[PDB]
């Protein structure tokens, strides 16, 4: 009795041990693709599945294992699969342990197999079951990645079981057409295309190079043609192409790609295409072709390498090679629809540019497809509605609907079925095969059906074998076909034309998989063979290991974790990650760039960058000193695969993190004109091939902020509100004043001032208290600009009150403050609100009872209704500041409160080893506060400035030259005078006002 996979004896004891393990294996093939449970769940069934099978034959030693493992597996899974194991055996050093918990199997091991094992035993075991694992996900993951869906599913794991014939048989839209999608579309195809060049080169073509004895060197070259200088060239396109995209920044419609293609282009680097189209759509190349793998050596050589490699080898890999031709032709295609869409004008110059270069190449492909015979090969190479009618088109079908088994249909011939009286119509589908004898023309009973075919029988299509020879006997163009318990059956075709299509098509199917397979180890194995050595720890401060006191992450933030995320460390390993070669991170050049200054000095951030940018390469190696002025020069080969991956990703981000700085900093570079110096400087030493586009970038950001700052009126959608006049001719800036200018036009204009302060506010200024250090001043002039403005105004008000002694006036100037007010809440513009109830908050005025005793009761409820956006913590402001859309002028206040709170409650440094770590956690928390202020900064008000106005409100200057304590008693002693003591009398004070007090007011124009 074989022990159940439920189990139904023991169930919650494999089920909570693998769907958490084999997450990690997905991310460790394809980091690319998304985890599912629902998928995962159906993978822990299958590696339980074969962990019964290996358990039968009741292995007792790790060498009894083995042998179990060589006759089930099938060839050549089974002999790599044991190269791993042993791997295991062997103690040698590996990536990690069995991802799978070994604990946790091992107990369940000896229960399942019945007797004690030792655990040399059980991890040899294990580390199959890791192979396999892996080797599903890695499968299922191509098809994932070949789909472009980015996610995968417990459905797509079946259909690449289905397509495989080794798990098979131990298992058993779109019309719209945007310029950056299209981009994001051929950088997914050229991944792809490159997938299939390596597979060209170090799988078909390796073994070629391989057998020197065999084939030669030209041998080789009659085959492939050029096909490893046409990837050194995909490689560098995605290269630049991926680069351009990682600069271009939210700000941007598109990335501008165009000068990539210019410069290429330009190098005419697109010429081996060429040399390549013609060499493989040769009249005498098919025969060369055929002609090369009969010799002698030839038909023995490529069976020895793996089982079926020779049939594709013949049957496939022409088809194969003529990929760079179509993927070619797309460029043209492609680049005549970035001229079209381009949204620059300097752009779409470099698109003409390399256009034009292209022609050349361009007509004379064009001109070589165009052959009688090149043609067509062409369109030869070249849901669901097909299968409905080709299952419809069968007569007393007795298989389940097509759909069942099969996606698709490969082909549609004709063939002729060896000991068959009559020829068969056959219709060609992934995994299913499909036989019908014609009836055209020929009469049925009425009734009877009228479909052109019929057929007999079909057929699984998997772990089928074909042999074949154009025999002397009746049998030519034919290949065999072995039915499971079954005899062979020979399918002969009319002539070579069709049998190279047959072959094509069926080859393909079941040894696509053994080629994918087989390119993922050798890819793998290269890596492996490289041994890179990190940068000198004593010359470059950055190639320090991580530890758990120079750096820290959280868990938290990510459970995958995923994307890498800092809690603290040194300024080191920050700027580290700021440039981390392996992957780019925008966020966090982005938090770091806006609280560097609070740990951080810009000129000290500068010179770092600098040492991060500059790396001392390796030293040359005694035998390359003696070579370095002669030929057969090692050229530093074998440092150029680590430097160019190293340097262009760490020297990019360096560049990148500086192009932000020169865009979004421009004025640390205005306070310090040293620092720009260095700047300039540095970017003048910078040299290289396509470091020239950087460097202009960088450069014209600069030059473009300095004309900047040398000498506007930008402007707005229709229609601004015709500007209110007061009592007081226009111009008149005598005569202003706040009963004098029109209560709405007032607030208009406060509205405009303030939200231009806010606006201005930069978050750094924000940020580490600088705003408290005596250096107030410098790193933050608009925080404090704003700030002033608010104490002036609101002071100004209570001046206007207090220093009015008669009760009737100074009740028409409250009154008519008031109003202001409402203006301000109409605007969403809080600040403005907030600064008149100060003013009514004021000890001065707060104390006025005579004079709040005369305003209309409709106001002082618009005034009650301010007073409650203080309490319960500003809730009942919050609240609606969360339902205004801008233009508005938020309450700064809050934000001011928050930060404090956040700053004073996170130790700004982190104990580590007795070390110290810059907490950097503080810093985005706080970065997220000051996004809640740019959040409003966006969209300006829609109202025309009046110059006058907006003048006389800069100008205000309550306290004259007094101080800030003395200017603020006389107020109170003003509100004493105007308004005395209870027991005191109250004084009859003369008007000020010879103008008509009267409100206009607060009522906009028709017009």
């Amino acid at each position: 009795l074989p022990y159940e996979f439920f189990s139904e004896e023991n169930a919650p004891k494999w089920r909570g041990l693998l769907v958490p393990a084999l997450k990690k294996v997905q991310g460790q093939v394809h980091p690319t693709l998304e985890s599912n449970d629902d998928a995962l769940q159906y993978v822990e069934e299958l590696i339980l599945q074969l962990l019964n099978m290996l358990c039968q034959a009741q292995p007792r030693s790790a060498s009894d294992v083995e042998e179990r493992v060589q006759k089930s597996f099938p060839h050549p899974i089974d002999k790599w699969a044991i190269a791993d194991a042993q791997s295991a055996i062997e103690k040698r050093k590996r990536r990690n342990p069995l991802s799978l918990p070994v604990e946790k199997i091992h107990p369940l091991l000896k229960e399942v197999l019945g007797y004690k094992i030792d655990h040399q035993v059980s991890v040899y075991i294990v580390a199959v079951l890791e192979y396999i694992s892996a080797d599903i996900l890695k499968l299922v993951g191509n098809y994932v990645r070949n789909i472009r869906h980015y996610e995968i599913t417990k459905q797509d794991i079946k259909v690449a079981m289905c397509a495989d014939k080794v798990l098979m048989d131990m298992f058993h839209t779109s019309g719209e057409q945007t310029y950056y999608d299209l981009v994001k579309a051929f950088m997914a195809e050229i991944r792809q295309y490159i997938r299939e060049l390596n597979l060209i080169i170090k799988v078909f073509r390796e073994p070629f190079v391989s057998n020197s004895k065999l084939f030669s060197a030209n041998d080789v070259e009659n085959i492939f043609s050029r096909i490893v200088d046409i990837h050194e060239l995909s490689v560098k396109l995605l290269g630049h192409i991926e680069d351009t995209v990682e600069m271009t920044d939210e700000g941007s419609p598109h990335p501008l790609v165009g000068s990539c293609f210019e410069d290429l282009a330009e190098e005419l680097a697109f010429d081996p295409y060429e040399s390549y189209a013609r060499d493989i759509l040769r009249p005498g190349f098919h025969d060369r072709f055929l002609s090369q793998l009969s010799k002698p050596g030839a038909a023995l050589y490529l069976q020895s390498i793996g089982e079926g490699f020779k049939e594709a080898v013949q049957y496939v890999l022409p088809r194969l090679l003529l990929a760079p031709v179509y993927h070619c032709l797309h460029y043209f295609e492609l680049l005549k629809q970035l001229e079209e869409k381009s949204e620059d004008q300097e752009d779409k110059e470099c698109l003409k540019q390399a256009i034009t270069a292209l022609l050349n190449v361009q007509s004379g492909m064009e001109k070589i497809c165009s052959k009688s015979l090149a043609k067509r090969r062409l369109s030869e190479s070249a849901a669901i509605k097909k299968m409905n009618e080709i299952q419809k088109n069968i007569d007393g079908w007795e298989g389940k609907d097509i759909g069942q088994c099969c996606n698709e249909f490969i082909m549609e011939g004709t063939l002729t079925r060896v000991g068959a009286k009559h020829e068969r119509h056959i219709f060609l589908f992934d995994g299913l095969m499909i036989c019908c004898k014609s009836n055209h023309g020929q009469p049925r009973l009425p009734g009877a059906s009228n479909a052109e075919y019929r057929l007999k029988e079909k057929f699984f299509m998997r772990k089928v074998q074909i042999n074949d020879k154009d025999d002397t006997n009746e049998y030519k163009h034919a290949f065999e076909i072995i039915l499971k318990d079954e005899n062979s059956v020979i399918f002969s075709a009319k002539s070579a034309e069709e049998k190279n299509n047959w072959m094509a098509a069926l080859i393909s199917l079941q040894y696509r998989s053994t080629l994918e397979r087989m390119l993922d180890v050798t890819m793998l194995q290269e890596e492996k063979e490289e041994q890179m050595r990190l940068p000198s720890a004593d010359v470059y401060r950055f190639a320090e290991p991580d530890s758990e006191e120079n750096i820290i992450f959280e868990e938290n933030m990510q459970p995958k974790a995923g994307i890498p995320i800092i809690k603290a460390g040194t300024v080191i390993k920050l700027i580290e990650r700021l440039t981390y070669h392996m992957y780019a991170d925008p966020n966090f050049v982005r938090t770091f760039l806006t609280t560097y200054r609070s740990f951080c000095k810009p000129q000290e951030l500068l010179s770092l960058i600098i040492e991060r940018f500059e790396i001392p390469e390796p030293e040359p190696t005694e035998a390359d000193r003696i070579a370095i002025e002669n030929g057969d020069q090692p050229l530093s080969a074998e440092l150029k695969r680590f430097r160019k991956e190293y340097i262009q990703p760490v020297q990019l981000r360096v560049l990148n993190v500086c192009r932000h700085w020169v865009e979004h900093h421009f004025y640390d570079f205005e306070r310090d004109a040293y620092l720009l110096q260095r700047m300039e400087e540095f970017i003048g030493t910078v040299r290289g091939k396509a470091m020239k586009k950087w460097v202009e970038s960088i450069t014209k950001i600069i030059q473009r902020k300095k004309i900047a700052r040398d000498n506007h009126n930008i402007t707005f959608q229709s229609s601004p509100p015709t500007v209110e006049w007061h009592i007081s001719r226009p111009g008149h800036i005598e005569t202003f004043d706040l009963l004098t200018l029109h209560p709405i036009e007032i607030a208009r204009q406060l509205t405009l001032l303030e939200s231009d302060l806010y606006r201005a506010v930069q978050p750094s200024e924000l940020v580490g208290s600088v705003w408290t250090k005596e250096d107030k001043e410098i790193n933050s002039p608009n925080l404090l600009k704003m700030i002033r403005h608010t104490t002036n105004l609101t002071l100004w008000f209570e001046k206007c009150i207090v220093e009015t002694e008669n009760l009737e006036e100074r009740v028409a100037v409250v009154s008519r403050i008031i109003e202001i007010l409402q203006v301000f809440q109409e605007l969403n513009n809080f600040n403005g609100v907030l600064e008149v109830v100060s003013a009514m908050n004021s000890s001065p005025v707060y104390r006025l009872d005579h004079t709040f005793e005369q305003i209309p009761s409709r106001q002082k409820k618009i005034l009650e209704e301010a007073h409650e956006l203080s309490e319960d913590h500003y809730k009942k402001y919050l609240a609606k500041l969360r339902s205004i859309n801008p233009p508005c002028v938020p309450f700064f206040g809050i934000y001011l409160t928050n930060i404090l709170k956040t700053e004073e409650g996170n130790p700004e440094v982190l104990k580590r080893h007795g070390k110290e770590l810059i907490n950097f956690s503080k810093r985005r928390k706080v970065a997220e506060i000051t996004g809640e202020i740019q959040q409003y900064q966006n969209q300006p008000y829609c109202l025309r400035v009046e110059s006058d106005i907006k003048r006389f409100f800069e100008n205000l200057n309550p306290m004259g030259n007094s101080m800030e304590k003395e200017f603020t008693d006389y107020l109170f002693n003003k509100s004493l005078e105007i308004e005395p003591r209870n027991p005191k009398p109250l004084p009859r004070f003369p008007k000020k006002y010879s103008y008509p007090l009267k409100s206009p007011g607060v009522r906009p124009s028709n017009p």
